[PDB]
């Protein structure tokens, strides 16, 4: 149902998945992931919005520059893409890396973005949590024998993610290479992106003038309850949603509640 | 520049304050209060919304029937007001009694209401808290020498409410009588309304299908943090806003954060 195409936005070329019609709504995945993880959620909003998932730089079928993996880099990519699509301001739905990127974009390009749904990535994340993300970020950079081996690997790295979601990641983020399957994501891009995630995100949340819904997973190991509390104290006006039973991977682990939270937000 | 008028909705006649143009946005006050407390907030949304604050049954300059002060009665009034106004579904922004009435209405009349901003009134409010409220409301029915005495009394009863807001309550809630001033609100209505606020509100929050923004004051004595925590597990999808340095009287104590929270919600 979704058509894939690489879009030249000038500064770089990105791969995207499109479907539906109506106001623009862009989806941005987390580190090492890719645009496909959002198809289940998009089909649900396609009749009312033009849903487009974006493989961000260094990931999926998008360009993989030698460098430039900081917040600003990803943020400028978003502005470029919104301008290139020229379909009006966009609602940004981002998960982790995507969430950090969307809020940075919204704060720097007020006019290009209508609102943001920041799923599991706020300022104040503790060093230990980022140490963990950084240590296993390229644990996937290896040669898998077949798709079965990819799923085994994924199911083990993301124990709470549903088999269906595991299969989607397995089929979309790994391609047949000499001798087996390998990640589409560039290892150098990941390493640089991971340490870029340590930068101060306070200015971005403090200065964003557009609506931002903060979504946290109850048992998320990336965004702690203490981190969300400080964020809310920084911006008490930003609506908050805490998803029960969900860890860092909110949209994949709790698809229904995630959907309802988004529709409650944009339809109000 | 507000225009006040008594609107006959059939089942009863209510007084309302109107200003601005655009999508309909209705405001509902707390028990013993009246529509005037919202003027400062409405002034801020008049430019793009047709803002209308309502003196609910038994309050202000509205009809004060002898009986009928349960949630259903207050909720059916809201339905009639939206039908009589004939201007499309309305956004419901209610405080305490008003919030309780608004969610109730949303659950019962989904097509008449676009969304709801429920300020400080969730289910699970503990008994002792409802007892204290009831005690204060009934003790409010007394004679005051003059407006100065009224202002002193209200200030002592609501220590955190800013003087300008206290004055508004003093100038709008009373009537000249022999001996000085007395509340406009019907005492019988208040007693009955206070009692009705004890009814189970889980049903309404559980079945409401339209967007609802839950707003709590960090130090509210009516809506405890536990009550909010329980409300969020009942409906984890409903966005939440907790206002630091604000008690039960959120919109009057923290007007800026309140306005901002409202716009982040409806403009998403
Ligand atoms: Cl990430
Ligand atoms: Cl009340």
């Amino acid at each position: 149902h979704f058509i894939s195409r690489r879009v030249d936005i000038g500064r770089i070329t990105l791969n995207v998945r499109e479907k539906g019609s109506g106001p623009l709504m862009l989806f941005f995945h987390g580190i090492t992931s890719n645009s496909a993880v959002f198809e289940p959620l998009m089909i649900r909003l396609s009749d009312r919005f033009t849903t487009i998932a974006v493989d961000q730089r260094g990931h999926g079928l998008s360009d993989k520059p030698e460098t430039g993996y900081e917040a600003n880099d990803y943020a400028d990519d978003i502005a470029g893409l919104i301008r290139t699509l020229a379909r009006g301001h966009a609602i940004l739905v981002g998960h982790s890396l995507g969430a950090r990127n969307s809020v940075t974009a919204a704060a720097k390009y007020p006019d290009l973005v209508r609102s943001v749904v920041a799923i599991d990535f706020t300022p104040y994340i503790e060093t230990e949590a980022l140490d963990a993300l950084e240590a296993r970020v390229n644990a996937g950079s290896q040669l898998f024998e077949d798709i079965k081996a990819v799923e085994a690997y994924l199911a083990g790295r993301y124990p709470n993610i549903p088999a269906d979601a595991i299969r989607i990641r397995a089929e979309s983020g790994y391609q047949p290479v000499d001798g087996g399957l390998r990640p589409l994501a560039s290892s150098a891009a990941m390493a640089q992106t991971a340490r870029g995630l340590r930068s101060d995100l306070v200015p971005a949340y403090r200065d964003v003038t557009k609506p931002v819904l903060i979504v946290r997973g109850e048992s998320s190991k990336l965004v702690s309850a203490a981190a969300l509390a400080k964020t809310s104290r920084l911006r008490p006006d930003l609506p908050v949603v805490v998803v029960p039973g969900a860890d860092h991977y909110v949209n994949e682990v709790s698809p229904e509640i995630t959907l309802k939270a988004i529709t409650n937000f944009i339809d109000a």
